[PDB]
């Protein structure tokens, strides 16, 4: 038990940013949230990371998270929240095709969304 968190689950699409035919940034859940401010509280995988690590960061092919055993995983850092996407890599990567412009579109399908938010 690393920290204390509250129970949040949903089932919906997600928004991201494609850069060189692969999504290297998260944007939002069921919508695309505008980035036109000096905010830096996000992971910002655009500079110093890739799509190849974006997957391991907050996506899984099997939700095994209980928000009490993540002391054993890479997420032991006691963050304020995280947003786990239970999907395959295909419906995430293939949202874009030929895009170099650092942009994507919101998905259309409904995936298992697994948030967990801190409770002090």
């Amino acid at each position: 038990r690393p920290c204390k968190y509250k129970l949040k689950k949903s089932t919906n699409k997600f928004c991201v940013t494609c850069e060189n035919q692969a999504p290297v940034h998260f944007v939002g859940v069921g919508s695309c949230g505008s980035g036109g401010s000096g905010i830096f509280l996000e992971t910002s995988l655009s500079a110093g990371s890739d799509w190849l690590t974006f997957q391991k960061k907050h996506i899984t092919n099997t939700r095994d998270v209980d928000c009490d055993n993540i002391m054993s995983t890479n997420l032991f850092h006691c963050k304020d929240k995280n947003t786990f996407i239970y999907s395959r890599p295909e419906p995430v990567k293939a949202i874009c095709k030929g895009i170099i412009a650092s942009k994507n579109v919101l998905t259309t399908s409904e995936f298992y969304l697994s948030d967990c938010n801190v409770t002090s």
